[PDB]
């Protein structure tokens, strides 16, 4: 019973992640706000769990005006916020030279306006509760890839909002960190070109994908009373991705 | 003269490092496109620089028809660019708790769009020289700060576009990296009152502000030959202030 | 029990985050082997245990001749070893002109040499059962310090030690991480002056120091199934400390 | 003429890097001391030098003894001590399974007490000429590799011990910095298999190895007054490698 009656926050609910964060959070006892643009994943998984402790709901986070409702009407009816996941995203494939302005506004929207709005819209909440938050981040804003510039770019703000966030609240008792996923088995990825998920078992030292279930493990111990001296993190869930100076393996 | 007859886009160039940048390459030169929403600043700036060697560009940086049509101009008119300063910057103080919707769109637009554009329309134009980027992040965008926010996610975004974009254009000649100041002696923190300036000279080892020259001073070195194999660096220009791992002094 | 019937080699487990690691794997059903050269603190440690479920074992982490025997001697015994946490430490303050020769090779002896034995000692014994290494590493390894830089090289080396062996064993299911705690309330800070500790409330956002048992509950996590995907990592348990720019507070 | 009659200290002077090294700051007027174990190439280089202005010497840098004795009668009998760069290296292939406790002991003893003690022991004579320190450390010390773990650990002391040191000594006018080069053109990596090299090609953005002058070049750069306000930094010379999140390229 880790999270017994804490209200959490999940927005990108309805990706692999999002589901596998609302029923690990559900195991342990927490209320769950599904929080997503689709209707249609986040309603089944849901109805999937225990009556009166899950509640899906629409939300463009790239828009304030409808975060700021959204975060004021939970807190209204289910009496608290206790923890964020933001967890929603958006990717484009390319460098600057093969993306628009439109994929840039659409990537910028979603990956960073969404983190600075939840967060500014839930902060007065769980500064009542000494809640914290936990950014859905990426490998890709600890470092480069090739061919996803402006993701790079987004998930980089992600990462050093998640810093700056967990200095201005961490005094007043709101914890603020991330998670860093590398490749995560989706139908995604599961489809990929064997070639492709090769390359990824090869770069990564655990040799596979994660679980979804593996990364919402971590957001969960985040969000934990064992995690009461972790603040400002971002912690790579990547099996050693990121542990690499880029150095090719050799043997 | 380094950079003898090299075309340098300088965003910012009308105050401050953009300024000391413009004289710098000005010095070794460099014909320089001064680019400044201060119209009046950049055009005295622009006006000191030896004749026909500088000129000046009244531009919001934030706005990507105007980038687009600067960036074609300057091509047409000067035939080539071989050096793009991403310097243009705009700082707010505070937490998200305490600075507006407005304060992020300013800084985004600005911080981050400015950077994305500029680069995205020079890019094209620099492929032909095998010229450079040089970004001018902040420490802000390495770290967190306590109260600047939204200006740590948008230096943030600057930074990790840096290594991404290198990693996407470096194999066709055209190298891409930032410089990381901290305190700098310029109008964005000349309101900065004595008892955090003070609290810098212990934070930075050196024990004072930096120069606009000395940071203009990397952002050449960068430009140069001499940086041929570095590419996708974020160079720290802050007296050691990221080379500490936060802690107060032991001794 | 997270840890039932799992054979966990604690160093430096007389004392501080030692000895908390000890209790809590203990309490998670481990059994203990309680490594330290303090040899009447660990034999209280051990003693206060339940009984058939903790030995201690009297060595300096220093002696590879002794560090081998043991690791081979626990295995034989125990038939086993799930999980080895590299914690023994000893620190140094001063700059390396304040600091002898026989200070650095007693900080490289311990603080290096001592995870590098253990860790290859242990590892035939981790590679049979699939377990883990935690290093206690220390922010005092992820970035500098004023006045302790043979300590800095030290805990330098362990955090870089933990990425290269996680790429190498990550892939043969021995997962290697490390926590990197700021100021924690033990014997090895328990002199340290009331202006240094005020300095520490400021430089770490969460306002005061960690207690042990907050870090061994992160020993703990890095060690457990919820782990499982991360390998390579430096996980700063530092209240934010790492999270900072190393810029003072900018309001 | 930037280091006319500046004297250059050079440790493991008679490796590509160091030979390059020598050059640049000779023909810059360096008075170069090359100072290796091995006594044919840095006397070839010396007798290449201008008369007069170069002298090569015999150095085990793991020996503090010797180290202090050749850093003393250098500032006797050439009067300073300017500029340190600490150069020396060995690199031993394997995990911790595949290398010895001498393989480390050989590790330690040249890439990590070498940097200590040719920096005790120049840094008083550098503190009389306001000099720096340039070591070189390595990628390797920025991140892991596969099958270089005591590589890896001793370079990640030289990268933090560079952070520690250029805290404690920066406010004294005694920079210290480091270059972290990737693959370096030597006659060693011009032999490897092509299948290998094509991997290092394929990891670094610039598509190619650094020549010895591209690292020589940081170096220089990192002594001049350009780097004034440069302190503690670890510049990556790899091309990129550094700026990945170690996911693969996929076109
Ligand atoms: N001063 C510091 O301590 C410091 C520290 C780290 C980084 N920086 C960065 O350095 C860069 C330069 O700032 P500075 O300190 O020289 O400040 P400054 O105020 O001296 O110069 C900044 C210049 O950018 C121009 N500018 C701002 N927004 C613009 C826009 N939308 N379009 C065109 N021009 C625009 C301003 O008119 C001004 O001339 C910024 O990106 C800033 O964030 C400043
Ligand atoms: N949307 C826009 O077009 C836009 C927005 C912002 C500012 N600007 C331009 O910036 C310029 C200044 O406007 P502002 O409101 O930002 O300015 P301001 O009056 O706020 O001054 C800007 C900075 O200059 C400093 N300063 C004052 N006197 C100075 C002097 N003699 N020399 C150098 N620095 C001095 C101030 O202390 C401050 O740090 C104008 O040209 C304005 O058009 C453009
Ligand atoms: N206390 C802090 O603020 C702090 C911060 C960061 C990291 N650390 C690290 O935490 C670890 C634990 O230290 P602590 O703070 O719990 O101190 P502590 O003094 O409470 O415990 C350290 C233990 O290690 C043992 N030890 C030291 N050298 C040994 C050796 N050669 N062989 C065997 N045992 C040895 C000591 O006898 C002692 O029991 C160390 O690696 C230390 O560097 C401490
Ligand atoms: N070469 C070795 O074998 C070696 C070297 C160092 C220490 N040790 C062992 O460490 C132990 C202590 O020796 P030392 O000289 O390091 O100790 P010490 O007297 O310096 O005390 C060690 C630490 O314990 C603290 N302390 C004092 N009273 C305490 C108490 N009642 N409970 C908990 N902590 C207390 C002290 O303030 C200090 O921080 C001995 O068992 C010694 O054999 C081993
Ligand atoms: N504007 C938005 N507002 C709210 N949720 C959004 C928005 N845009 C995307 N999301 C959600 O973010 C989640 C994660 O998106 P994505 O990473 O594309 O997941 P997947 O790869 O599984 O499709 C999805 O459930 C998606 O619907
Ligand atoms: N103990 C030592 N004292 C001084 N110089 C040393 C020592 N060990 C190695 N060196 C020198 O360090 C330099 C760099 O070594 P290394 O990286 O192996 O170069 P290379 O790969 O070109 O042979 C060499 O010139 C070598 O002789």
């Amino acid at each position: 019973g880790r999270f017994d009656n804490k209200v959490v926050v999940i927005t990108g609910a309805g990706n692999g992640m999002g589901e596998a964060a609302a029923r690990r959070f559900s195991a342990e006892g927490a209320i769950v706000v599904l929080a997503d643009w689709a209707k249609e994943a986040v309603d089944k998984v849901a109805a999937s769990l225990p009556k009166g402790r899950a509640m899906a709901v629409h939300i463009d986070v790239s828009d304030h005006v409808a975060v700021e409702k959204m975060m004021n009407e939970v807190a209204e009816k289910l009496g608290r916020i206790d923890v964020l996941l933001n967890n929603a995203g958006v990717h484009v494939a390319g460098s600057v030279l093969e993306t628009s302005i439109d994929d840039w506004r659409r990537i910028a929207g979603v990956d960073i306006d969404g983190v600075v709005f939840c967060s500014k819209f839930a902060l007065p909440h769980l500064l009542k509760t000494k809640g914290c938050i936990v950014n859905t981040a990426s490998v890709s804003g600890l470092g480069g890839d090739w061919g996803a510039a402006y993701y790079c770019a987004a998930k980089g703000a992600v990462v050093n909002l998640t810093r700056a966030m967990a200095l201005d609240h961490g005094g007043d008792g709101v914890r603020i960190n991330s998670v860093c996923p590398s490749l995560v088995k989706t139908n995604m990825t599961n489809g990929w070109p064997q070639e492709i998920r090769d390359k990824f078992n090869e770069r990564i030292a655990l040799g596979r994908a994660a679980e979804p279930e593996e990364v919402a493990a971590v957001m969960a111990f985040l969000a934990s009373d064992d995690a009461s001296f972790i603040n400002g993190a971002n912690i790579p869930v990547d099996g050693g991705a990121t542990a690499s100076d880029g150095q090719p393996k050799i043997v």
